[PDB]
């Protein structure tokens, strides 16, 4: 009877999250797969702004964008172990980190495996130097959140499902460039959370040429 | 000791945010103005990511991104009402208009008074839809924050201060437009905090020719 739907894309690292959050709290929720070419009636009434995925519904009250479900996730079902810090100054680096995810991480991503030539290379080297910057901030941490999983973890971690497709459409080694953040990668998928929220590496490669097909790339 | 700077840019409508949350707080602070042309060694240290002002500096840390800034102030000094409301729903609607704004509005409105032709007269159009959009969610309320002036107010208000250069510069009304939410920007500028944050609208006005040329922008 609390009643949470989470309305989702599969392979979407954005959901992902919401996926990650929940399991994280031990929240017993409904997974509902969306077709984004052809819209669902709930998915357009609950998110009409943006009409994207995830979006959480939280008995008939719809919360959009992935972060801030992580954040209205962690305050509703409050933990010894929370995912954002209480202190001010550490919560404001947990968001910060996770608005710079969201603001570089898939933008060059979507080059490596969505384009080609001069445009495919300079995302590689960006995305590859995107990663790095992340790598310094985790530095020789247990997780983003020290020794915790947490809120730059999960925001972070859904990307990693990923990481096998762009190695091979991009033809290069992440664990070559960033050994310490592929080690942090495999401590997380370790989570049962994880496990459970993250589709197979391999469905992930399966589906990019069907995926280019629908986004009309031709490669 | 507490020790508050600011590092900004007068006409900086995020920089506009962080100024009018200090002063809802009523915070004694340092506000110093940069040069984005030569940026000074304290913005590149204290923003070495995205070497972007405004910079809050709390004895000592800085914190980066505007909305990010105003969430801190609110968790860290006491006011009469907070910024952000207690309710883990309210609070997540009030991101998600934050996160909204900082999509949507300031790419619109660079293209009225920062480019010509079709780009131009396209940019004018989406921006007053994105503009009935948020006044739409304000709908007959007092503020975007309901009864109370808040989070969502402040990260739109900056904006209003370049209304009457966007009209001047793109040919057009906005109060034509969308008269609620002028009536909004009218109720707010009165706010003491708010008042003492925005710039003159002519002082806007008039710099927009020099900061044309400094953007390389021919018009
Ligand atoms: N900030 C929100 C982001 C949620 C979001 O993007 N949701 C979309 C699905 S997640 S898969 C990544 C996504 N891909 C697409 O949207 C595919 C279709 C789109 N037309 C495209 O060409 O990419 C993505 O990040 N794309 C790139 C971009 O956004 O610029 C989603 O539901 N899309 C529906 C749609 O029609 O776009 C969050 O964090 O929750
Ligand atoms: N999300 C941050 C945003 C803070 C931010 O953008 N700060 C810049 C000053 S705010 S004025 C509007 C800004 N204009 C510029 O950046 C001027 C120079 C820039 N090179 C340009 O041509 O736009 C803006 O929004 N620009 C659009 C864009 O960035 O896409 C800032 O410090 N800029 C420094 C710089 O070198 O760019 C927050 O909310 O705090």
């Amino acid at each position: 009877a609390d009643e949470v739907i989470l309305l989702d894309f599969w392979p979407s690292m954005f959901g992902m999250r919401t996926r990650i959050a929940l399991e994280e709290k031990n929240v017993k929720f409904d997974y509902r797969e969306q077709d984004l070419w052809n819209k669902s009636p709930i998915l357009l009434e609950m998110n009409p702004v943006h009409k994207k995925i995830p979006v959480l519904i939280h008995n008939g009250n719809p919360v959009c964008e992935s972060l801030i479900q992580i954040e209205y996730i962690d305050e509703v079902w409050p933990s010894k172990t929370p995912l954002l810090p209480s202190d001010p100054y550490q919560r404001a680096q947990a968001k910060f980190w996770g608005d710079f995810i969201d603001k570089k991480v898939y933008a060059s991503a979507r080059l490596i495996w969505g384009a080609k030539g001069e445009e495919h290379e300079a995302g590689k080297k960006e995305f590859i130097e995107i990663l790095k910057t992340l790598e310094s901030e985790l530095g020789d941490k247990t997780y983003f959140g020290g020794e915790t999983f947490g809120y730059v973890d999960i925001a972070l971690i859904g990307f990693y499902s990923w990481f096998e497709a762009y190695e091979k459409f991009g033809s290069f080694s992440i664990e070559a460039e960033c050994p310490k953040l592929i080690a942090w990668g495999k401590r997380c998928v370790e989570r049962e959370s994880v496990a459970k929220s993250l589709p197979d590496s391999e469905k992930i490669i399966k589906f990019v040429p069907e995926l280019r097909k629908k986004l009309g790339i031709e490669i």
